[PDB]
């Protein structure tokens, strides 16, 4: 409708993390940017930086908070602000660790499945009610803490598929956007 949609991809900034599986909302954010023909600026006010457009005929304005990962809801909150959205029209794009890889689940509302970045955003918004489209990197294996997993790239095998699970993603959040 007339509401305002905010899009938020997680992510640690430095080209070092770029390809960390804490990274995917990154990469799907520059994906649907680069589909809407958007680009990123600086946004001194909540330190984060935004592209704006229109999907589905709604408004959209696009996000990769520049702050760490434990940090992105500070500059995730003054952004809803800024751009008057309300927690329930945010989508935040993110690795899951509960769903397996590769698999993709819209989900609005609920748990943070363990992630630092969710953690962060709830705290920040004071409500889990806001939207997330989740991508499967499935869960670590028994010799990696969950926290450092994320912090490591794919795989030789899973880094095959990445490219084409974050065109899937962007897709997935697309679809959301259009439906709700
Ligand atoms: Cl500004």
């Amino acid at each position: 409708m007339a509401e305002p949609l905010l899009v938020v991809g997680l992510g640690n900034p430095g080209a070092n993390y770029a390809r960390t599986r804490h990274n995917l909302g990154f990469v799907v954010a520059d994906l649907l940017a680069a589909r809407l023909g958007a680009k990123f600026k600086a946004h001194k006010r909540s330190g984060a930086e935004v592209a704006t457009g229109r999907s589905a005929g709604r408004s959209l304005v696009l996000a990769k908070p520049r702050c760490y990962m434990n940090e992105s809801g500070r500059q995730i909150g003054p952004l809803a602000k800024f751009y008057s959205v309300a927690p329930a029209n945010i989508i935040v794009i993110h690795d899951d660790l509960d769903l397996e890889f590769g698999r993709i689940r819209l989900k609005i509302g609920g748990g943070e499945g363990g992630h630092n970045g969710l953690r962060s955003v709830v705290a920040a918004l004071g409500t889990k009610d806001f939207q997330r489209v989740r991508i499967g990197i499935g869960r670590p294996p028994g010799r990696k803490d969950p926290a450092a997993f994320v912090l490591e790239n794919f795989t030789p095998a899973e880094r095959a598929e990445v490219p084409t699970i974050c065109e899937q993603a962007a897709d997935a959040t697309e679809l959301l956007i259009e439906q709700g």
